[PDB]
């Protein structure tokens, strides 16, 4: 068994901290079932957070291995190997050049904004906001709720792709979780281990994840996707349910 | 007679240059009437144009007077002696977040952008916008169109100010170049010299002007505001014509 799960809004709280997910990673550890971070968010990020690769960051962007995974895969890169599955930041963010002369209006991302007001934008300290700044693969917007539609129409005609977190729309080209999902479980160690996967998530850029397992548990607001289980409620505590319900009396 | 004159869209062309004013304002040197900027550019971007004191920043938020002004007035500050009308743009920016909160969004200025993004939304050099970015007194906002509305209401609930230049909207708190023209007529050392005030301009923030002036020339594009003459075309070519026309006869 392997789980993946999404960051924001699933395993962390309204604080960027685990609440009462933490005794439910550690029944997983103790159980030896790995657990791998699957988020929009970016290396740094998850660092920061004390975890630990295999991870997936940028939506789906890297997959993050430990350099001595016994699968050999990506460019060895100090502690890890990297593999990207999609456009650099650098693309990506001068495809958003065009994509505003299309529009006929700017299209704002964290890379145009000072990591105070990222900060400010998004509740984060100016260090998280920082790491969070520091991105390889996915650029987060800062859109205005009219614009939105717009912008998304001229993202696609310059050959990007766009989703949303909890809170922001991201640009980016080749960055799915369900496809860096897909791509860690064929390049786990032991096949038996990869054979059946969890999935939890809470919002628009899960739907990917939730295709990719073989059990998907939603912990966001309302309604579930057709297919996935859901919660009392969500988030961590979402989590741990999920966990102790569905997952322990089947380990 | 003094001509006072904004900058952007009124004496300079369209590359912020005064390549093509230079004639005009050479024949009102030449005929020793003195000329001030009144805009909403900041001192570095005045300074960056090679234009001597006295002279009118941000809106009216600043008087910049010579060291040597016979008149003593304001505080020293780097070279010049400065009269400050408005709030620092510090408290501008503190109020902003108040009206963030009211408006229920993010309202971006000039502050929350790299020298980078500015220069991508203004067209003007990194250079250029790193002076333009130098603001002491007025924040320049970054606005979608549909949400100007609520936005601006949202300024006045928290006690800010809003003005438009050519381009973009502007928040602060004192600063009004009507204001900063009559003060500076007022620290003037030849009293009938200042007798008779010419204002120019060609946007929102220039009705402030046109009110404290006793010679209104609008030079912008559309019918000019009540009470103000009109030129045959708009710009440096509007300005050229007015010195020709309504100032030399007078001289
Ligand atoms: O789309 C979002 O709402 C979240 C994921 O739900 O990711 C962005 O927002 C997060 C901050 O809330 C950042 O940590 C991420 O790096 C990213 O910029
Ligand atoms: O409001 C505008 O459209 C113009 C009019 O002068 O000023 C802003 O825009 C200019 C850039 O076009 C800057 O030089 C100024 O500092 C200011 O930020
Ligand atoms: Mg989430
Ligand atoms: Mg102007």
């Amino acid at each position: 068994m392997i789980v993946f799960t999404d960051l924001d809004g699933t395993l962390l709280d309204e604080r960027g901290e685990l609440g009462p997910a933490r005794e439910a990673l550690e029944r997983l550890r103790a159980l030896g079932v790995p657990v791998v971070p699957v988020t929009a968010k970016t290396r740094k990020e998850v660092e920061a957070l004390g975890l630990e690769p295999p991870f997936i960051v940028e939506n789906g962007g890297g997959l993050y291995l430990p350099r001595d995974w016994p699968v050999r895969a990506g460019r060895p890169k100090g502690g890890y190997r990297v593999v990207s599955l999609a456009w650099p930041y650098r693309k990506v963010r001068a495809r958003l050049r065009e994509a505003e002369a299309l529009a006929g209006r700017p299209i704002l991302g964290y890379g145009d904004l000072t990591a105070e007001a990222v900060a400010r934008l998004t509740g984060l300290s100016r260090e998280a906001a920082r790491r969070a700044k520091a991105r390889e693969y996915d650029e987060t917007l800062v859109l205005c709720p009219e614009e939105v539609e717009a912008v998304l129409e001229a993202l696609e005609a310059v050959g990007l792709e766009w989703t949303h977190g909890g809170r922001f729309y991201h640009a980016a080209k080749g960055a799915d979780k369900g496809r860096a999902v897909a791509r860690l479980r064929a390049l786990w160690p032991d096949p038996e281990e990869a054979r059946f996967a969890v999935g939890l998530g809470d919002s628009l850029n899960d739907l990917p994840l939730f295709r990719a397992v073989d059990l998907a548990v939603y912990v966001g607001r309302g309604d579930p996707p057709e297919g996935v289980l859901a919660t009392p409620a969500p988030g961590p505590e979402g989590f741990r349910y999920a966990v102790e319900r569905y997952l322990l009396p089947r380990l």
